[PDB]
């Protein structure tokens, strides 16, 4: 990449600075901003909170489902001890697609509007002095990018998913301006070895110079433990404080890029030594296998919309712990990298998923898209201890040959990617049938997504789905593929408060005798060795005929509340 | 009596032809009816369904809440077959108060709303002609009447209860125009003895004339299996099959008039051979200890009100059966018989209250109300196995010696009243604390209402709660007093839908750990027998500041489903 991942931090050799905070912010309807000089400040502005999507803030249908080209403006001031360093603009995304602009100037353009975008102003900054930064950015969906979809008009743009979720944009994340060395560290790698009460920790490192690194491990003291040198070897590690499930300890990397007696640059992460590797039908983590207990959630909360805030992943995390989760599926985007620290600190196992969701020739532009998202997000995650997996894919089509040589590509990627080669897969529809799919060879392990009792067979005919359910699950049996299941969707639209004897779909009650049913049919194969409930909470969506106010298949409601199967999920997990 | 309060019947000597329909029904807030001719009928009605309250059809307040005077009428046909027939009126209650009219001649007056009111129209009937009915009923509340209540003078009045239930009134029950033989059957009482295998059932029968009695005993399938003579009498059952609880069985009375060769009359009714005793402290059914479960109900449905209809007696009856229930107390009036009658067939226990509730010289007369309540209440529900006690208060102040005066002469009225002399109690108030408390004295076990975790140290206090409550119970059992304690209502306001993690007062989820902290309390103390909840469902009260559209202590909603908390109650009485 062009560019590094690195989460920031600040020290002797690095600093940063926040630019959250109110943003200037104007619609585009007639897409003439870059015709009209906007680059250099927006004529006619309100005011936007950043971080946080644009849409639930407005009072008026035609603001809340803008579609189309939208600019924010900033400005800030530049330490003048800045000066001469790399200075770059940091977004944690920008959603869907942008050009950045600073002092007038283009710097970057992105596609993809869940992983960070990186700017490199130095060229163009002003330290010492007030510095302005405008970013031009749309969120209309096509079929070359990801999350797919289309765009209607009605001159006024329409956003048409193809995928579930509610078409949030804007300045979702945090936005940084940070100063690097003119040497720096640009990316590493860690992969660990399990030696009996020791480990080993293999690892490389990327930087912008020739100069030598030295690695350097400490313990969650800060004691030294290992130390090494070289932008490739191995750190020896004796008596390793293994990184467990719901059981999290971290090690902290640090590495120093150094010029005689002096130190150039000094990068610190925290990291987890564990191992993950699937043998057999079993997920084993630190060679003992583990079962899937959680959700698939969504960056999402009342106004805020997928804006984050550490406040819900505090209590997003109390009630995962709550429930007696140990896992879960960043469905159907990378999350901001804060959810994967926390994650590493509560010792969350995460299966981290690329936008692979919605899925003519423009298919050759749609691959080289997925592509570059999956390597921008294992570029950006591989380190943290919590990921264990990565989805590159969410219901596409798997049933022709030609699909077959699309994720061929794709896995490959994937696979150059990451350093630990740990497991991939990506989460099977229903239409993938066992006879018919041609891409589960390609994955480690296999999710599926299965509605038995919701969109098949629900209500009155909920014996019958079980059996169906069960036939399904005999096909795949008798395939013998050797490889662990985990089931990555199921669940019912339950409406809090909807009561009924005998139950309804909808009510409270169907959602735990769906979930009992469901429960009954995973116990009965060996080879499903974990369940991911969809979703932990209620999630907006496009509106419609079948959503009443978004999606309600969660576990607890939007504002993070208990519906009555939040128990049955606690007590099982127990 | 000067009448009878027998279930009207239809064979060759009785007839009996419903008045139910659409009425006319007209307000009288001037007071002029009387003044004016409505007893010959009313000069500007509407319509008005009978059975049901009058109050939630009406789209306007002051409809709604109306408070006074206010007249029914209808018209029907009398067969020319009933000539010289004793012709009578059967309100199955009037509420609360009111004057019958037939053809402009004043019959009755009845002070008591949920009983049933007979008027001898023999005098004024016309055979073979269309006859008319007047009533004018007064919905207020006094001190001298149950239930009791004040009224407030806005010209326009305003019932003021001092009770919590919404002050429903009209026509609630059917209205039959029955026709008797000249010598009936007005009254007759059973009482059971257990004698191994067999039974006595012991009877004493009043009829209006002197001619010779027969009485026979009928088993289920309509088989004689006892057969003697005499207005007393005993009839011996050989194997006798027992009512049992959520089991029973009901033989059928046949009580026959006759005049050398041929009948006069013949009343008929089914009965369950059962008896109940309270020995130290225990309840016991046929000899056997039962432990009481269940839940104080109301008669009130959206809607009709207090309005009687068989389709809610079958709802309710299979949710309490769905919770393991045995038992209901009829909070806080009789109910329609038909509640009684359907008791008796599923072999759920009844604890039979009058409308002592709401609790000055107004006392003596307050108190021949009270008295003349108890004697129709028994009277016409004596011979019902399902009821196994009264309940002859609701609360009411219990610790001075006037309080003990006045309530030993309601008791010694019940007891000459109730041919079985069964058990009597009344449901205490927490005020009426076991060292002040002068009435306890009188029961034959006793009924607490309490609310530790509501109204006492609710919440986050609810620990503290347990112990105000365990140290109340430890008193009682110093008292060392030999007699059963009965919870007769515990409960918590509790919205649907309303979830919270952790939980607080109103939420579904309070409602599960208040009862399961009261659980604990009841368990801990040997002479507690009997558990009834407050309530079975969410009920009309009053609007206030405390009531969020009546009371939500129910168990399921008023429309009859079953909020969290119906399961605990389910899992535990299983």
């Amino acid at each position: 990449l062009e560019y590094s991942e690195l989460y920031p931090i600040q020290n002797e050799y690095r600093m940063m600075q926040s630019l959250d905070g109110m943003w200037k912010f104007q619609f585009d309807p007639e897409e003439i901003g870059k015709k009209s000089g906007w680059e250099n400040g927006l004529p006619a502005p309100v005011s936007m909170p950043v971080p946080s999507s644009f849409a639930d803030f407005f009072t008026d249908h035609k603001e809340r489902d803008y579609c189309g080209d939208f600019w924010y403006e900033t400005e800030f001031y530049l330490p003048a001890e800045w000066r001469n360093k790399k200075i770059w603009l940091r977004f944690g995304s920008i959603t869907h697609r942008g050009t950045v602009y600073c002092n007038g100037m283009e710097i970057t353009s992105h596609e993809g509007g869940f992983l960070p975008v990186l700017a490199d102003i130095s060229t163009v900054a002003k330290p010492g002095q007030v510095n302005q930064v405008v970013v031009k950015i749309n969120n209309e969906l096509n079929e070359t990018s990801l999350p797919c979809g289309a765009t209607k008009i009605l001159g006024r743009k329409l956003a048409k998913p193809y995928f579930d979720f509610f078409n949030y944009s804007g300045l979702q994340r945090s936005v940084w301006v940070i100063a690097l060395p003119e040497e720096s560290v640009k990316d590493y790698s860690v992969d660990y070895e399990l030696c009996g009460t020791d480990a080993l920790v293999k690892y490389e490192v990327v930087t912008t110079g020739e100069h030598p690194v030295i690695v350097r491990l400490l313990d969650a003291e800060g004691e030294l433990v290992a130390e090494t040198e070289g932008k490739e070897g191995i750190l020896q590690v004796a008596n390793a404080r293994l990184w467990e499930v719901r059981n999290a300890y971290l090690y902290q990397i640090v590495i120093l890029i150094t010029d005689g007696n002096g130190v150039l640059d000094e990068y610190r992460e925290k990291i987890g030594i564990r191992t993950v590797r699937i043998e057999g039908t079993k997920i084993l983590l630190n060679d003992r296998p583990v079962y899937l207990k959680g959700f698939g959630k969504h960056e999402d909360f009342p106004i805020l919309g997928r804006g984050f805030h550490w406040g819900i992943v505090k209590r997003d995390f109390e009630c995962l712990k709550w429930t007696n989760a140990n896992c879960f599926r960043t469905s159907h985007y990378p999350y901001a990298e804060e959810w994967y620290q926390f994650a590493d600190e509560e010792g969350f196992l995460i299966i981290d998923e690329v936008p692979a969701v919605g899925m003519a020739l423009t298919v050759p532009e749609l691959l080289k898209s997925h592509i570059a998202d999956t390597e921008e997000m294992i570029t950006r995650d591989k380190n943290h201890p919590s990921v264990i997996a990565w989805s590159l894919f969410n219901e596409p089509e798997t049933i022709t040959d030609y699909a077959y040589e699309y994720f061929k590509e794709v896995f490959a990627a994937a696979e150059t990617y990451d350093f630990q080669s740990r497991p991939m897969t990506g989460a099977f529809e229903k239409n993938s049938k066992p006879e018919l799919c041609k891409c589960y060879p390609l994955c480690d392990f296999i999710c599926l997504n299965r509605y038995y009792g919701w969109y098949i067979s629900g209500g009155p005919e909920i014996e019958e789905a079980e059996e169906l359910f069960r036939d399904e699950m005999d096909r795949w049996k008798a395939k013998e593929l050797n490889v662990p299941f985990v089931f990555t969707e199921f669940g019912t639209d339950t409406m809090a408060g909807l009561h009924k004897l005998p139950s309804i779909m909808w009510s409270e009650e169907y959602q735990k005798e769906y979930l009992e049913m469901n429960f009954r049919v995973f116990d009965s194969y060996e080879f499903v060795q974990g369940e991911l409930a969809w979703n932990f909470a209620d999630f907006q969506t496009t509106e419609g005929i079948m959503r009443v106010d978004g999606n309600h298949k969660g576990v607890f409601t939007r504002d993070r509340q208990p519906k009555a199967a939040a128990v049955v999920f606690k007590d099982r997990w127990e």
